[PDB]
């Protein structure tokens, strides 16, 4: 068997309030989890995840092949050269099971200064036809802001955990410019399930997505109640329990950089499971020009021998590297 990973449930509700002592007690729990397996479940987060799941299912199960081409990123549709990040990521029946829809900051409109400048990693979202998907765009944009709010609260907790003032990360995480993305991933049930869509780990475990560290500051994830994730620990890969009432939180490699690996970006992978399910990550990314000076909370003077890295540089390079390592999703 595989051992169960320690993934504590942390009540994050004080991070929305003004009880500073209570916030510190939450920060300590985040610190402990970040130093152990690198994962925890945020509970009492205030988001209606059942409705998120229902609206997402309605979208995934009603979108047609025609609409998928019309929304497709450039990896699938050469006509859409502006769509590197945002849009539809098609399955390939017989070869690739997973499919998804990615969207970015709703404030990236045609008149946004970064859109006008054609700055890398900024795109205007594409949406299906409103008549075919009534309410979907509005729901999805509102969801972005709901999970942005949770993420801002979580970032106050991580800042306090690291010995900083609570706005240390959040001051770089702003509605007008965040590079954060939502991805609505569908993992299908298939009978037969094509072997070409199943990868195999060195230890023999059947996978849908190989080992990686996240390209993010933190990752704020909702998934269906079907166990699939594993995290590498000193004791080997361990199973992360599912919990479709909470958000699974972990650090990405930008956090590891900024903290000199005090909070590591945990290595994790996705087991192959033949089940119809949802994986709905929010990747907490800062602004394109955001730079936090690296530090080390294990060193008396707090100094680090790492060089500052702008978030835009980090992100553009990280997303390409992840595609090169683990394949186009
Ligand atoms: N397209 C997105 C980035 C996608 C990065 C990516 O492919 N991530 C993987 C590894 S974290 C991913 O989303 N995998 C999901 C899965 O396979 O279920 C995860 C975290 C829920 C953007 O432009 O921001
Ligand atoms: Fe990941």
């Amino acid at each position: 068997s595989v051992s169960k990973a320690n993934v504590p449930k942390i009540d994050v509700s004080p991070l929305f309030g003004d009880d500073q002592a209570a916030k510190m007690r939450v920060a300590q729990q985040i610190d402990a989890a970040s130093r152990d397996t690198g994962f925890f479940y945020a509970v009492n987060h205030g988001i209606n995840v059942q409705r998120l799941s229902q609206k997402t299912k309605e979208f995934h199960m009603s979108i047609t092949p025609e609409e998928k081409w019309d929304l497709a990123i450039r990896a699938y549709n050469k006509e859409h050269q502006d769509q590197v990040r945002a849009g539809y990521y098609l399955s390939i029946p017989g070869k690739k099971a997973v499919e998804s829809f990615c969207y970015l900051n709703p404030n990236f409109t045609p008149d946004h200064p970064r859109i006008q400048a054609k700055t890398p990693t900024h795109e205007v979202n594409v949406w299906p036809d409103e008549t075919k998907h009534p309410g979907f765009q509005d729901f999805a944009e509102q969801y972005y802001w709901d999970v942005f709010g949770l993420s801002s609260a979580l970032l106050k907790g991580y800042a306090l955990a690291l010995g900083k003032e609570e706005n240390f990360f959040a001051r770089h995480f702003k509605p007008d410019d965040t590079l954060a993305s939502v991805v609505l991933i569908r993992y299908p049930y298939l009978d037969p399930y094509p072997e070409a869509a199943i990868k195999t780990a060195a230890d023999g475990t059947k996978l849908s997505f190989e080992w990686h560290e996240d390209v993010s500051l933190i990752t704020v994830l909702y998934q269906s109640n079907v166990q699939n994730l594993q995290v590498e620990t000193a004791a080997g890969y361990q199973d992360i329990e599912a919990d479709d009432t909470g958000y699974l939180i972990n650090c990405g490699s930008y956090m590891a950089h900024l903290t000199n690996n005090y909070y590591k970006a945990p290595i994790h992978r996705v087991k192959w499971v033949n089940a119809e399910r949802q994986s709905l990550p929010f990747f907490v990314n800062l602004g394109y020009d955001s730079v936090i000076d690296p530090f080390d909370p294990r060193e008396p003077n707090g100094k680090s021998d790492r060089e500052p890295l702008s978030y835009g540089d980090y992100l553009q390079n990280g997303l390409v590297s992840l595609i090169n390592k683990n394949g186009q999703t």
